[PDB]
């Protein structure tokens, strides 16, 4: 099941929005948290599969406008994609795909999918013009029939590893 | 003045300069010291904004409530209804400023964009006037247009706002 270190700063209501869960989903998979929430101890998140049994792997390059779709470690499809604004960047690190929406529509265009950092996401787009600029409040958009292809295939729990 | 920010672990130059909308360059030249590396606890200057203790408009949301109130030198001027954050999707509690604004951004933004000092946060306008009131959003404040323009016409960037459940 996967696994967070609990850092500094951090609360029961900022790890929930993080990986789109209930406090209650979040304290019923952590007995433990009953006695407090501390920095560097683990806790389970729930809802989602194993993700170190998941064969595929998403790689992002925020330089190169660039998404990676690998499977097995090696790579099935490559897609351009819109960054953050110079102001507003996609941030760096690692995160995990934790949910999807099919047809949110509006600026978010074929589908949703949820990345662990909160408000973060990879989706579809209404404004094709924006793909391989760095233009966003921070998600990685892509073309509507690019994220409809990721979507069908990734499971939630799929790593996103997002570098310069 | 200046508005200072606590580093705590886990904070980067990049975390920092994108809570803040600044660029690293920025972060880095109002304080040479952060070469050196950041320790959780200490304080550091956030350029482009004034002491926030110095501007006498203070705001606070309630989620439960669902309302924006502004005071003013401590006494309640205006209060607001908002949207917040679905369940999944919260709008965050805490301690933030307003960073910048953008009028008139359009979309689902409406009439006027405020950062917050958290990463891809503010309170904006709406297209979409039914949802003010309920839980709704991706993790942002929403008012009536008239209502967001109203208040960005009142406080200035670095106004504190406080966020309780
Ligand atoms: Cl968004
Ligand atoms: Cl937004």
């Amino acid at each position: 099941m996967l696994t967070y270190q609990v850092k500094q700063g951090d609360t029961l209501n900022s790890i929930a929005a993080d990986f789109r869960i209930s406090t209650a989903a979040l304290l019923q998979a952590n007995p433990s948290l009953q006695a407090g929430l501390t920095a560097g101890q683990s806790i389970v998140i729930p809802g989602l599969p194993d993700p170190y049994t998941i064969p595929y792997h998403i790689a992002v390059s925020i330089g190169a406008k660039t998404l990676t779709l690998s499977l097995n470690n090696r790579v099935m499809k490559t897609y351009p994609i819109a960054v953050g604004k110079i102001l507003t960047q996609t941030p760096t690190g690692e995160f995990y795909i934790i949910n999807r929406q099919r047809n949110p529509g509006g600026p978010f265009g074929a589908y949703w999918l949820s990345l662990s950092a909160a408000h973060y996401g990879i989706h579809g787009t209404n404004n094709p013009a924006s793909i391989g600029k760095a233009v966003s409040k921070g998600c990685i958009r892509m073309h509507n029939k690019d994220v409809i292809e990721l979507a069908s295939i990734v499971p939630n729990g799929t790593r996103v590893t997002i570098n310069r």
